[PDB]
């Protein structure tokens, strides 16, 4: 998901900061 998209991942460190997944 978001966390697998580098741009989205960069913009969402809180959501992706646990384990970054789909």
């Amino acid at each position: 998901g978001c966390c697998s998209d580098p741009r989205c991942n960069y913009d969402h460190p809180e959501i992706c900061g646990g384990a970054a997944g789909g």
